[PDB]
């Protein structure tokens, strides 16, 4: 499982959703490099204009490519998973808006691997940040706390994404995570950890739909 990580990796992202009915699909490609932690990814939405702000999307659009360190190999729990792979499932709360629910399979095709999501939100309110289109398109990367689930033969995640509003508010993000893996065979499952963020979001100046360029650094720690 690990074994498949020693290298650059092409990635293939494919998203389907729907909030509070405007549906929209999103496509992105890339490569991940799990020896440095880092993902180099371009996402389009194939549908046109994307109805929600793409900052709102960003931690759903591949655990698996983050660093573990030599000494915390044994708790990387998303490459133990593959190639069959693992199912990611969460709950995007916002504060005085909606929730984003979305499941994602993520496995390797052929040398490829591929994360296939599929999003709803409802309970959105259209005059409020999310539809509105009222969140700069940044990101304030923050780390990630992370379980094992024994019980379930999984682990869970919890953290809150901070998004900045237009107007110097906070239109904050509380996520749920729960990861369980396809296969049958036994995977690793780690003490507490947490996965340290760093994001930076750009734009192609020749590419005309609406996209979102996607650079991750992401580093396991809090074990020594």
């Amino acid at each position: 499982g690990e074994e498949l990580f020693t290298g650059v990796v092409p990635i293939l992202v494919e998203l389907d959703g729907d909030v509070n009915g405007h549906k929209f699909s999103v496509r992105g490609e890339g490569e991940g490099d799990a020896t440095i932690g880092k993902l180099t990814l371009k996402f389009i939405s194939t549908t046109g204009k994307l109805p929600v702000p793409w900052p709102t999307l960003v931690t759903t659009l591949l655990q698996c490519f983050a660093r573990y360190p030599d000494h915390m190999k044994q708790h990387d729990f998303f490459k133990s998973a593959m190639p069959e792979g693992y199912v990611q499932e969460r709950t995007i709360s916002f504060k005085d808006d909606g929730k984003y629910k979305t499941r994602a399979v993520v496995k390797f095709e052929g040398d490829t691997l591929v994360n296939r999501i599929e999003l709803k939100g409802t309970d959105f309110k259209e005059d409020g940040n999310i539809l509105g289109h009222k969140l700069e398109y940044n990101f304030n990367s923050e780390n990630v706390y992370i379980t094992a689930d024994k019980q379930k033969n999984g682990i869970k995640a919890n953290f809150t994404v901070r998004h900045n509003v237009e107007d110097g508010s906070v239109q904050l993000a509380d996520h749920y995570q729960q990861n369980t893996p396809i296969g049958d065979g036994p995977v690793l499952l780690p003490d507490n950890h947490y996965l340290s963020d760093q994001t930076v979001l750009s734009k192609d100046p020749n590419e005309k739909r609406d996209h979102m360029v996607l650079l991750e650094f992401v580093t396991a720690a809090g074990i020594t």
